[PDB]
């Protein structure tokens, strides 16, 4: 099926330890797409045994969302796999406050609104994303989000569920996973709580003036603080989000969750509906706007367990 040959390697658009991401074209159609290269040799080692499987199953799942990137296609070199993925051309949440250093409450409500519908789906889906930061809320075009990057997931949680895997980007983590519990999708509503306080209030709750040792000491026991100039709405929402009780965390509350977060009154006047067919008009459009493999180690190569990647390859009958 698919392979290099089919593709164009235009440009390196993102790169962390684990994963690299690069801007292609596929050759016989000429559209353009973002692809993630990881090695294969670590995500035997690095992750869960059913890591490849987490991602194809949460992929299917966000070909079916707004507010998910969707897959095209994917395959495997002898050393390598690779992700063909809808591209997104507006940045991310992280470039704009870079730029805007600080958002009205409008904007960080819309956001934190999309952001909402694309996470509660995934939990109704059973899946829980244990990654949303800034930089994994991608903008569109439009001016609508996308997260991205499905490396973190946690999949086939039943209700009741627990996992306890210790991940996540430091910053976002929630207590329960510094305490060592047993948790679930509280995780996710923690991060936005987290997220969102960044938008509003142009820094992290946890800024400072061993160095990650002391960033979890004050996240478990300095007292959160909402900034005086925000709203009565906007500090309740940001406490709620941010309770490091999980049990009496907003939106997680086993039954009526989600209900209460599109009840708060942060959320008050928000078209859900709406919101959600893409039908309410976004505070900022990234458009008319704003401002090579490494080679492979033929020693480690040669010794790869393949197992887990047997049947990767894979395309999508429909456009996502
Ligand atoms: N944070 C963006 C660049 N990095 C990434 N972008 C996208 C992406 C997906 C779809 N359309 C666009 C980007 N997906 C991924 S998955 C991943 C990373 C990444 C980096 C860490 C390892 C795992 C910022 C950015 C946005 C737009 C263009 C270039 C860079
Ligand atoms: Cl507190």
């Amino acid at each position: 099926s698919l392979g290099l040959q089919d593709f164009d390697l235009l440009r390196v658009i993102g790169r962390g330890s684990y994963a690299k991401v690069l801007l292609v074209r596929l050759k016989k159609t000429d559209r353009i797409y973002a692809m993630k290269v990881v090695k294969k040799e670590l995500v035997n080692d690095d992750e869960d045994i059913d890591w490849v499987q987490t991602e194809k199953h949460v992929f299917e799942q966000a070909s079916n969302h707004p507010f998910l990137v969707g897959l095209h296609s994917c395959f495997q070199t002898e050393s390598r796999l690779f992700f063909v993925i809808e591209y997104v051309n507006g940045g991310d949440l992280m470039f704009h406050m870079q730029r805007q250093r600080k958002l009205p409450e409008e904007h960080a409500r819309f956001y934190s609104a999309e952001i909402s519908l694309a996470l509660n789906y995934l939990h109704e889906r059973g899946i829980i994303y244990r990654d949303l930061k800034l930089d994994n809320v991608l903008l569109d075009s439009e001016g609508h989000i996308k997260l991205t990057d499905y490396g973190m997931c946690k999949e086939g949680l039943r209700p009741g569920d627990t996992t306890s895997t210790f991940c996540g980007t430091p910053n976002y983590i929630a207590p329960e996973i510094l305490r060592g519990e047993d948790y679930g999708f509280s995780v996710d509503w923690w991060a936005l709580g987290v997220l969102m306080f960044e938008m509003m209030a142009g820094r992290s709750p946890f800024d400072i003036v061993n160095t990650e040792d002391y960033l979890f000491q004050v996240i478990l026991e300095k007292q959160i603080r909402i900034p005086r100039s925000l709203s009565v709405k906007a500090a309740s929402v940001l406490k709620s989000f941010l309770n490091k009780d999980p049990k009496e965390r907003l939106g997680c509350h086993p039954q009526t969750g989600f209900a209460d977060i599109q009840g708060h009154p942060f959320f008050r006047n928000v078209d859900w509906d709406m919101m959600e067919q893409k039908q309410v008009v976004p505070p900022f459009k990234p458009n008319i706007s704003g401002e090579q493999l490494t080679p492979d180690d033929d020693d480690i190569v040669r010794k790869i367990d393949q197992s887990e990647f047997e049947g990767f390859e894979y395309i999508n009958p429909l456009l996502m």
